[PDB]
């Protein structure tokens, strides 16, 4: 049995010019509908033709209290992240929240190189934003016609990364450790 | 039990440097990832922080047939709209499609006059254009300072409505029988 | 030459950047307007705000609308022959067009060729589409999957929606017939 | 004289699905096209019925220097902040990009305390995600019916928050002085 809120439910079903009652089968309650289950929920998606995910967009609880909503250190997710054998970086989650999924806020160890090999990502959709909290950290992409561009950022300086654009981040002095944080949006 | 496409999945655990291994309690195959039922994977989600939605975007088998979907006259949906004891509208949808639902075209016929009261919707969030296929159309609708408006539509004309502007289409001539094409949209 | 931006929205924009209009000292302005010697001016500052041209315009047109409404009527706008590599393809007639959805394109198509003219596909378009049938009957070919190419006939009162990037063609069926379609271009 | 991309004008015009041909004595290059100043595109852009915007969305030269831009401590725009004689904050400006306008990233101090008086902003339209890098933070917002919130966020601790929720951030302890980072997208 899968419950979808009835006012959500209703007003998908006017955008189709229908009511509850053009549903075959399914029973109500004040605030609800029923489903046995979803495969029956699929099928009536089918009927509407509207996917399943509409069922359910806005439907998930908010995860804010008053409007906001607060993390602490080493309160939540937190990974080392080993590309080829090189051990790159720990990620720590920042808040994360589910008004916003598509903001993911880090805090990362540097734990590579000039010794170690380079290790690259492939890029990614997100926009990413990020800061140096504590050392020298050693930035490298790929820029224009492929040609590999390198930097250096102090605590304090910042950068910005267009979506995609393959990136690194390492520290500038071996065996040194290094602090940011990247914030990816949007 | 719940499949899941595995790349989707893994996409979404992406956004959260995850993999599947940091979900330990889930079988998969090449292709799929498996759920004992929908708690699994809305508990699931809240631990991603993630709405459940999420999971179902995208997931739906397109109803489309080679990049395109076709309807046929009164092959699908049809209704009659009756308002305090008014018959107003015969709605027919027009083709429908999963790939799209924000997208209602319909075909409608004018059945009311300036001999029946006025019948107004409350406005609705999607933009409308209308064409008027045969006929004449009275046209009314709220306007600024609500003060009612009102207009005559021929054969041919068209007409774009705003977002919860609530209208009204009724035959100009009166025991006439008009003809619309709607689409809302957006 | 003079170029005017709205103050309270260069107010709001700078305010995105932790500014005010003192921030930039060399403009003159009134209680609504604030105006700049030219383009070269304002992309000056658009530069300065790290902020793109676009922006300082964004909103700022006024709504073509009247009472949150607008009208058009039949052959009261733009109209175009469409001919294709010697063929003559599509009547275009705009429907209503409003600057409050630009990417709201509705046409009122003639057809004009048919199997015994070549077929004249376009490339497709980022635009979803719907097409009703207002008369006669319409003979659609677009290029499916795997580049197969497919066809179908439309009757008046059929419809066909057409997913983004999906090449098509309508022409008559008939051959000599003329037959008439409403287009929707949205999104 | 302002020029417009020729490649680009000829997208919008397409999108009426009109030509170069069907304007008006204008003058044009391989590359550019020509206007008579700005009232003359403005009258083109009603004929379109497209707004005056869209003629220069993605005509900025990109401030990015092979897909990434970095900005050093220091080195841009910085300024304090007072309210109601209250020594509030000092604004430091990260990196800022015109490709993406709705990002501004600042590095704050905090000045204020609990013997000062509380100056809350407005709120704004845009999401907040602010992270603690020195001290210990008081934070104060309007939350749920207008009830005061307040909490108090260390180094490390994180805080998101919902568009037009008004807030402040100031020392917790008095004589310390706070830093934290804040970043507003989207
Ligand atoms: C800080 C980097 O952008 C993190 P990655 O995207 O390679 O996880
Ligand atoms: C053609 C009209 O928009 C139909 P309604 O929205 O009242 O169902
Ligand atoms: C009816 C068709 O969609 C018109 P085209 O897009 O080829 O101009
Ligand atoms: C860190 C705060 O959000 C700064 P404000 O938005 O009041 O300028
Ligand atoms: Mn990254
Ligand atoms: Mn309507
Ligand atoms: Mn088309
Ligand atoms: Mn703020």
């Amino acid at each position: 049995t899968l419950a979808v809120g009835k006012a959500h439910l209703e007003a998908l079903l006017a955008t189709r010019k229908m009511t509850l009652e053009h549903l075959q089968d399914v029973r109500h309650d004040a605030t609800q509908v029923y489903f046995d289950g979803l495969e029956h929920l699929q099928n009536v998606a089918q009927y509407l033709a509207i996917p399943l995910s509409e069922f359910f967009v806005g439907q998930t609880q908010s995860d804010l209290d008053d409007g906001v909503k607060i993390a602490r250190r080493n309160g939540g997710f937190k990974r080392e992240e080993i590309r080829g054998g090189v051990h790159y970086y720990t990620y720590e989650h920042l808040v994360t929240t589910n008004q916003d999924p598509g903001l993911m806020a880090l805090r990362l160890d540097l734990h590579s190189d000039d010794e170690q090999p380079l290790r690259l990502n492939g890029g990614h959709g997100s926009r990413e934003i990020v800061y140096v909290t504590r050392g020298a950290v050693r930035v490298r992409w790929v820029g224009d016609n492929d040609e590999l561009k390198e930097d250096v950022l102090n605590e304090g300086d910042s950068i910005f990364i267009l979506p995609n654009v393959p990136h690194s981040f390492t520290n500038h002095v071996g065996g040194a450790k290094s602090e940011i944080i990247a914030i990816n949006y949007g």
